[PDB]
């Protein structure tokens, strides 16, 4: 029996890690699975998102955005701090030592929780069984009666562009540098490269983002994307859309990039190259050719809206199958597919999974953007509040941006909540909880709201749908 | 002379309620004679004058410093020395008050309210009388007033306000430096905000609490981490002390308490005296007006806050009800719309708390100490920061979630948090109440990670025994 499960998951990031809990939770025997190298030299759990992505990442905006106000924003309170620097090593150590913390915590769950931990690699062979190459090498196989797969993701690589030294690097290892780049290159102005390049021009690189396509932040709604091309081009990320990249050329411990913008060919030298065009889904190795487990032609694990692959029993989850490449909807996912297995009727909405890009200004979103209705022909009314506006934000010293609320023109039903400021992801959260009720524009209208919050400028935005904000003219 | 709507008052009750009365297409005049700090009248109250906004920006600055003075190093971020200069740090919350003081009368303007510059009292028969900066008089024929005369600090026999020794809230929103020894009068809001910026700054302060019990408003759980942490900020705050004398004598003030252990004596530079706030009436209502006060001098009201007059209500502190700015304006908001003809009403249940301390305190909703009072069987779930990812990268781990929520029914009946983002996580359990969630409700929504909101996520789960992220 000591190779016997209910449940074993490959895979303890924010997909596979919930899923054992849950699975566990639920009374099922389950295992999970990891192959991951921390920097102790031992297996550390959680994932992309607790080593190598959210969380380290978070960390490093946290600390240089501190050190970018102390340094440019605290004359106006009567501040004074003479001299003030930030030291890279120092800075990146604290958050190894919260990578460590967290990852301890996930094992501490696991224990508490009763999910068995194997270290090594996972190998989904026909019927269920899994092998498990340990890290010394030998096999085993373990039989399961239900199987969660979720491998997750890496960077995407690009043939003009390969890693190299320590100059060409992806988001692991710009999460690493011990000295601020003096010039510092991004390919790609999507979210990880736009945070990547806020830590380090914080701290005085000069920062290029070359964006092959046109169109910035494509996704996010266009008023809220172009107040965030203005703001973060004024910090110092000099963002270049329609900017390909051809080439590269790495000598005395530069690079040299060659792209095609609007005007023809174009070079620009750096002392580090951060590759950030996208994520890819990981299944190297993963299934066996028996596995009876397919791919689309993207790669991604073909499963459908429950996360049931083509094998009974078989189940993929977060970013190595179809929809958002986030942790909330991973581990959300991980939920829905354990609970399912236990023989609960549970449902995932993926409609309401909100965005979070963590540069300051903040910018989040739920739901729907202006440009997505009108393609699809909805009539709708739009609110919107600045931060100008809010005494809270003018009594934080940080008044950038504006809450926008997109509701149904004929039902007053929201259809969107889309936020550039201060604590944007909260109020995009309380967005979301009201529209998982199906909250109208006035039914936000008509709560009270904290005076001062910043929660206000959600709730004038509300208002100012139907024509009266009571603090903007309308 | 002739108004539909006649406001006493430009605080958050009668600047909101003027507002919303004049973009419903009522002929509205709002009565204002407070003068701020350029000599002229100045527009919305004690929260933008003297109040909300003001402490907002001594604490946003307060903490910024301290922050860099106790939690820099952590970072790998150094400095050679960090200040503050007093003087700069009030002179910016001054030019916050006047930009926002002037933002109230563009707003009047923008939407067409008459504003007045004096003194009003409602005669009978809805005559207003409107006593002008220079004393002369004349009378508006209001169709419909709305009174808004708001609060004033409680001043206490034993502490009365003395040249810049013995302050209240206002006085203590401008010292021009750094007391060395400050003691304040009454643990809480205002007297915990007031101790708060002084003590991050250098002060030694000391908060005297004639109630054993330490914000018996908040739940207990929340109020014991909160005592614990603001004793640790250098809040040395002593319960069951009361205050029955001071004197002042070369620049210092002794006051004289009792606690357990007998008679007490401590000297400060400054004493705050931070007790209360009681309505204000002075010279408001004629006696033949109509309208009747309640024996704690407050105007008597129903739950559309209409007065015993047809057609004169009143808002906001001089009124029952939590004394709040977004109390007094939504209550400003349903007037307006009745007078419209709609049948607006307020909801008192779901008026959030906040304490601006840091960490920032809040709550909407039942208490544990009141559901068990009331007899109603609940279910508690609780997520602490030092177990949020987010929280961690912030260097900002104190605190707590509590989610509490009916037995039987699952519905959300309190939520309560102290902890970075407290107010706008209580707002999300706000909106959810609105719409009766239950804690299951909550538990099954997508949360972004990593935020703060998990927290919230999270104390829902626990509520029912199933957090993913501690353990059950
Ligand atoms: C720099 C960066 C910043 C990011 N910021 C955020 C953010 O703030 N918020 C957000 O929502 N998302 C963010 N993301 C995305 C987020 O990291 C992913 O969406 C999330 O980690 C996906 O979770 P997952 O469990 O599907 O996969 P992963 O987190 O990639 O976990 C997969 C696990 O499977 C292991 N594994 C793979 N194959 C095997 C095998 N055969 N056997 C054993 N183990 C195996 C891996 O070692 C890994 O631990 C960020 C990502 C990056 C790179
Ligand atoms: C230090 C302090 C901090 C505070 N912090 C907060 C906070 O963060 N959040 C919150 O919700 N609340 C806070 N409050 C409470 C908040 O200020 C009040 O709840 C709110 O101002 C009440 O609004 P109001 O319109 O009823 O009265 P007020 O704001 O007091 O306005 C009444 C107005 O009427 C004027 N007036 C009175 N009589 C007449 C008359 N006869 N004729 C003409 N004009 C007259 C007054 O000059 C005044 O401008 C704080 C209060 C203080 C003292």
């Amino acid at each position: 029996m000591s190779q016997k499960f209910d449940v074993v998951v490959i895979g303890a990031g924010p997909g596979g890690y919930v899923a054992a809990i849950r699975a566990a939770q639920l009374g099922l025997k389950t295992a999970c699975i990891e192959k991951y190298i921390g920097k102790e030299g031992k297996v550390a759990l959680g994932g992309t998102c607790l080593n190598v992505g959210c969380i380290p990442s978070k960390a490093l905006l946290d600390s240089s955005y501190k050190y970018h106000e102390a340094k440019e924003a605290f004359k106006v309170h009567g501040i004074e701090a003479k001299g003030v620097t930030i030291d890279v090593p120092a800075m990146v150590a604290r958050k190894a030592n919260i990578v460590k913390n967290l990852t301890g915590g996930i094992a501490t769950l696991f224990k508490a929780n009763g999910v068995t931990s194997f270290e090594g690699h996972g190998k989904l062979l026909a019927n269920k069984q899994v092998e498990v190459t340990g890290l010394d090498g030998k096999t085993q196989v373990l039989e399961a009666e239900n199987v969660i797969i979720a491998s997750g993701s890496r960077p995407v690589e690009i043939p003009p562009a390969p890693l190299t030294d320590d100059i060409i690097v992806d988001s692991t290892g710009a999460l690493e540098f011990q000295a601020v780049p003096k010039k510092l290159g991004v390919i790609g102005a999507g979210v990880i490269g736009l945070e990547l390049g806020s830590v380090w021009a914080r701290l005085g690189a000069e920062v290029t983002v070359l964006e092959a396509l046109d169109k910035f932040l494509p996704a996010a709604d266009e008023q809220i994307a172009k107040e965030a091309l203005k703001v973060l081009t004024k910090q110092g990320l000099n963002i270049r859309l329609g900017a390909r990249v051809t080439a590269s050329e790495v000598k005395k411990k530069q690079v040299t990039v060659t792209f095609t913008d609007a005007n023809g060919e174009q070079k620009e030298t750096f002392d580090k190259l951060i590759v950030a065009v996208g994520r890819r889904p990981v299944t190297t190795d993963l299934l066996a050719a028996d596995s009876g487990v397919t791919l689309d032609e993207r790669g991604f694990i073909y499963v459908d809206d429950h996360c049931k692959t083509s094998v009974p029993g078989v189940f993929a989850i977060g970013d190595v199958v179809r929809g958002a490449m986030l942790a909330h909807k991973a581990s959300e996912e991980g939920v829905m597919v354990a609970e399912r297995i236990a023989g609960h009727k549970a449902q995932m909405n993926y409609d309401l999974i909100p965005s979070v890009i963590y540069t300051h200004p903040e910018i989040a979103w739920v739901g729907k953007t202006e440009q997505t209705l009108k393609a699809e022909g909805v009539e709708v009314n739009v609110g919107t509040f600045p931060f100008a506006a809010s005494g809270r934000a003018m009594a934080a010293n940080d008044t950038t941006g504006l809450v926008k609320v997109i509701a149904d023109a004929k039902t007053d039903r929201v259809l969107g909540v889309h936020v550039i400021g201060p604590s944007a992801a909260e109020l995009v959260q309380q967005g979301a909880i009201g529209m998982e009720f199906g909250t109208s524009a006035e039914d936000l209208g008509m709560m009270v709201f904290s005076h001062p919050t910043l929660s206000e400028a959600l709730h004038e935005a509300a208002l100012a749908v139907n024509g009266h904000a009571i603090h903007i003219a309308n």
